[PDB]
């Protein structure tokens, strides 16, 4: 057994619990069973990895998983995704700094409890489903097969508090024939550390993250695969996932009751017409960047930095023309920005990270959150 418990502004309190024998039972294979609990998510998996499936070091890995996601608790417009699936992946260690992955996946998604909103229904209609707008009672089920690939470059001088070098991670996916959805997603992550002194105590860190995905044959990318921005790990000073399009709600009713006094963003109690909102729904395109300046810590294993984060998320399929009475969510030029201080501490109780930041470029509906932190401990 091994454990992990954590607390932070992003995800509330996290519980990890699993067993993973690194050699099993002396076969060379590594097998593991693993579970997670979040404010918004409960994940479980059995994994199996033959790390010397070839003598060069070509690994062969398998994963079987279940995931339960509640979008409301992630500060998103409301839906539930109960999914499960499998992956089998080849890994190629081309050298000490680069590895390659290629794999096949299967995933079952089943959506329920979707609050009717424009972006979500536009996807639904593109799949030939015609649900009503009066209902938050709805269900949509899909099964997909994917081809998955990836490259990771890593020449960081150190793991935890790097001082020099860079890391790059490209991850891509596309549906293969036989799937209900037809789409591709690509993601690019970048981190590069540049020291400006000999003792390597002053370091400039530059980060970027890019994501683009879209439908292939008249279909749209499912919203449950959208990108998000704004929180501790992306652009600080903003509440988790607030950056980008906001749900535009249909006039509505209630799922099994309809009392007061809380919620109901487009309640029939007072409804006529479409409701603008501050619920984030994510996007199929994304760009975040960061430049930060790492300094010795006054006055005392622990790292402090001054940072400038910035980001955007948009909806390339948002019909600007038909929804001209609402904000242009297809517009990529709404770059949000922030500035702040961060302190990290690999402490005896476990890793500690804290930050204080000021959103100085903001847009209507963006929820600010200037103090963000994360605490953790593992058994």
């Amino acid at each position: 057994m091994n454990f992990g418990i954590g607390y932070g502004t992003e995800s509330g309190v996290s519980f990890q619990a699993g067993v993973q024998q690194d050699n099993w039972l002396g076969t060379g294979y590594a097998v593991g069973i693993n579970g997670t609990k979040n404010d918004y998510q409960t994940y479980a998996e059995l994994s199996v990895t033959n790390p010397y499936f070839t003598v060069d070091g070509v690994s062969l890995g398998g994963r079987l998983f279940y995931n339960d996601f509640q979008a409301d608790d992630a500060d998103l417009s409301d839906y539930t995704n109960k999914s499960y699936g499998t992956d089998v992946t080849l890994g190629f260690p081309i050298n000490e700094y680069n590895s390659l992955r290629a794999g096949l996946g299967y995933v079952h998604n089943s959506l329920s409890n979707m609050q009717p909103q424009v972006a979500m229904w536009r996807y639904l209609y593109s799949m030939g489903e015609h649900p009503s707008t009066s209902d938050q009672d709805n269900s949509f089920k899909t099964d997909d097969f994917t081809f998955n690939y990836g490259w990771t470059y890593n020449k960081l001088d150190r793991g935890y508090f790097p001082t020099d070098g860079s890391r790059v991670n490209l991850t891509g996916k596309v549906t293969i024939p036989g799937s209900d959805n037809e789409y591709y997603k690509v993601t690019l992550d970048t981190a590069t550390y540049v020291p400006i002194d000999d003792d390597h105590k002053w370091v400039v860190l530059g980060r970027t993250r890019w994501g683009y995905g879209d439908g292939l044959g008249g279909k749209e990318m499912p919203f449950y695969e959208n990108f998000y921005a704004g929180g501790s790990s992306t652009v600080r000073g903003f509440q988790s996932n607030t950056i980008g399009p906001k749900a535009v709600y249909f006039p509505h009713q209630a799922s099994n009751y309809d009392p007061d006094y809380d919620y109901e963003c487009a309640t029939q109690d007072g409804a006529k017409d479409l409701c603008k909102s501050d619920d984030a729904v994510g996007g199929n395109a994304m760009a975040v960047a960061s430049l930060e300046f790492i300094t010795p810590t006054p006055f005392i294993s622990v790292r402090t930095s001054f940072f400038w984060d910035m980001g955007t998320v948009w909806d390339t399929n948002w019909d600007s023309s038909q929804y001209s009475g609402y904000p242009d969510y297809s517009d990529p030029s709404n770059i949000r920005m922030s500035a702040g201080i961060a302190l990290q501490w690999m402490s005896p109780l476990g890793p500690l990270v804290f930050s204080y930041a000021q959103p100085f470029k903001k847009y209507d509906g963006d929820k600010a959150e200037q103090f963000q932190f994360n605490i953790g401990k593992t058994w």
